[PDB]
Order: C-alpha cells, then sequence, then structure tokens
C-alpha cells in the first residue's frame, strides 16, 4: 500500500477571529470539532457536513453541499486560502483569485488527486444563535411541489429541503413535505434560550436546533437543469413506473455553481433517493444514467459507483482542463487512486 501514515494529531484550529469571520484550521480538524469550537465566536460552519468524522480537507475535496446551497453554495465557496502539498514536495499556496487560482479551483472539484489539503483558511457564516426558525408546508402533487419552488420564495429562507413520496401512483406522486428556515436572530428566540443562544405538517416560525430542523441500499444522486422541468417530472414517473420504490426521498432546488470543474451542483432539480436492492436494479440504474445526462443533468458519484468513465466525461464539460491540470501538478500520478483509473483521469 506503499506511503500510508495517520496523523490524528494534524487537527489544530489556530485561529478564530469573528471579526473576520476567519478560520484557520488544519485539514484534519472535523467540522463537528470546528463547529464546537466556532459558536462561541458566533460563527456557523457555512456547508454543514453529514458525518461527524468529514475533516476540512475532505470537505474540500468533495466540495459538500447541504440545505442551504441555493443561498451559499457549496464548500468551496467559502475557502479563502489552502495549502497544498503537491507531487513535488513543494506546498502551494491557493487562493480562488489570485495567480494559481486554476490549481485552487481543480483542488476544490478533486479529491485529493491535485494533492494533498495540509492546512486552510475558511470564511464562517455569522449568527447570533444556534437554532433555526422554520416554517412547515405540504403539497399534493409533484406539480404543486415544483409550483412551490418556482414562486422565487426561495430568496426568504437560507435553508430549504423537501421529502416527496416517490412511491405513490399520480396524482399522488412527488407530494412533498417541505421544510425551510434561516438561522434565528437573538430576538427570535423565547426568553429561556436567550441565555445560552450559541449552545450545542403545516407550521410557522417554529424555533427548532440543529438536531430538529437538519435531523442493502443503493444511494442515487442526480440533478436536473431547471428549465427542463417537464423532462425532470418524466425521470419521477418513470421510477414510479418501473417498480423501484424508495422510502426516503430528498428534493432541493440548488442555485448557481463554482468555478471548479469537477463540482457536482448545477442549478436545478436535485433528487436523492434510496433504491432498495432488488433484481434488475443495476439495469434500470444504467437506464437512469443516460436519461439524467440526456437532459443535460448530472449524477452524484461516491464510491458505491457504478459509473463509467464516458459517463464522467461527458457529464462535466470542464473534465479535460481539470486533466490537464492534475497532469502539470502530478504527471507519475503519484495521488492517482483505483477510483481515478476507471474513471480515466489520468
Amino acid at each position: 500500500g506503499g506511503l500510508v501514515i495517520d496523523m490524528p494529531a494534524l487537527n489544530r484550529i489556530h485561529s478564530i477571529d469573528s471579526g473576520t469571520r476567519l478560520v484557520d484550521v488544519d485539514a484534519g480538524v472535523s467540522l463537528d470539532q470546528l463547529m464546537k469550537a466556532a459558536l462561541p465566536h458566533g460563527l456557523w460552519v457555512p456547508v454543514l457536513p453529514g458525518t461527524r468524522q468529514v475533516t476540512v480537507g475532505g470537505a474540500i475535496g468533495c466540495d459538500i453541499h447541504g440545505k442551504n446551497h441555493h443561498s451559499a453554495g457549496s464548500f468551496g465557496n467559502h475557502v479563502r486560502s489552502m495549502e497544498l502539498l503537491t507531487a513535488n514536495g513543494e506546498v502551494r499556496h491557493l487562493t480562488p483569485a489570485g495567480p494559481d487560482s486554476d490549481l485552487f479551483w481543480a483542488t476544490v472539484g478533486g479529491n485529493g488527486l491535485t494533492g494533498i489539503i495540509l492546512r486552510a483558511t475558511i470564511e464562517m457564516t455569522p449568527t447570533e444563535t444556534a437554532y433555526f426558525i422554520a416554517d412547515g408546508d405540504v403539497t399534493g402533487s409533484l406539480d404543486e411541489t415544483i409550483a412551490f419552488h418556482s414562486d422565487g420564495s426561495e430568496a426568504n429562507y437560507t435553508y430549504s429541503s423537501a421529502w416527496f413520496d416517490a412511491i405513490s401512483k399520480p396524482p399522488k406522486l412527488g407530494r412533498a413535505a417541505i421544510s425551510r428556515g434561516s438561522l434565528a436572530k437573538l430576538d427570535q428566540l423565547p426568553s429561556k434560550l436567550q441565555k445560552d443562544p450559541l449552545k450545542f405538517g403545516t407550521y410557522r416560525n417554529k424555533v427548532q436546533n440543529l438536531t430538529q430542523f437538519y435531523h442493502g441500499f443503493l444511494q442515487y444522486q442526480f440533478v436536473v437543469p431547471t428549465e427542463a422541468v417537464e423532462e425532470f417530472k418524466s425521470i419521477i414517473v418513470d421510477i414510479q413506473r418501473s417498480g423501484h420504490y424508495s422510502f426516503l426521498n430528498v428534493f432541493k432546488l440548488f442555485g448557481p455553481g463554482n468555478q471548479a470543474p469537477l463540482s457536482f451542483p448545477i442549478p436545478g432539480w436535485n433528487v436523492c433517493v434510496d433504491f432498495p436492492i432488488k433484481a434488475g436494479l443495476h439495469e434500470f440504474v444504467t437506464e437512469l444514467d443516460r436519461r439524467v445526462l440526456e437532459f443535460g443533468g448530472r449524477l452524484y458519484t461516491a464510491k458505491d459507483s457504478r459509473t463509467t468513465a464516458e459517463t464522467f466525461h461527458a457529464m462535466y464539460p470542464r473534465i479535460d482542463e481539470w486533466i490537464r491540470i492534475r497532469r502539470s501538478v502530478d504527471p507519475d500520478g503519484v495521488f492517482a487512486s483505483d477510483m481515478a483509473r476507471r474513471l480515466q483521469l489520468l
């Protein structure tokens, strides 16, 4: 396995300044660790994780996104600088708009194939409390769910997501339980909670914390461009027809994207389904991949893919630009993984 080092002590938080919302941090720092440390400073990690073990270096590498993408974008959006260890042993200082910005944005896209992220400066989101104030809504059909996200009311909530019915036959199909909200201001909390503001179906202005608001299978996530709404509906309908019933289904409308060539999010309709591993599933997924790509969509790529190199290269129009950068920074493919070879990133 060649070079294998484990550095659990590379998790130092160097500085937290609430006046700049800036945090100077080791790449080994977990986002969970970061928020516990940044909370008393009135700072909030700009894109929430999905694991208490995911690191800053990993969050930049995967360019993670959450329920607030339409307002905050992706995690790469908030990186002000980082130190990259490259194949030649050099430690590069990368900024999103200075020279080396090409390497910067190739780093945000890539999963460490551009080198090892060692340290980073991240701009935090200022907050008065650790609570959300939210509105709950329910729709009766897929068409209603679409219309609900098309009134331009997304500008009134920094966070937004929906759970839709993917099992029911139309017109029930696509009916959703929608949850939208924002960070609570101090004056919006009940007095019971104002003492320690930064402590770790249908409704209006409900105050809830992080674990109340944000809360054998095949994870499948895709995004279809906003204008292709009829094509998006078609995919949802055909999924329901296929017989592959998913219980947990997340719906979301992405905002604009990064300058990162391999950044997943594009503006449009984001759907996360958990397919029970039935017979003929892999055939349907293949038949689901071509449909998504056909309309100009994109798939999410984890280790659980099950995604060909042709599909991957087709998803990302700037992939050749990225590959050129990877080669210039790692010609012998020292950081190259098995995943990189299969997707043909060398």
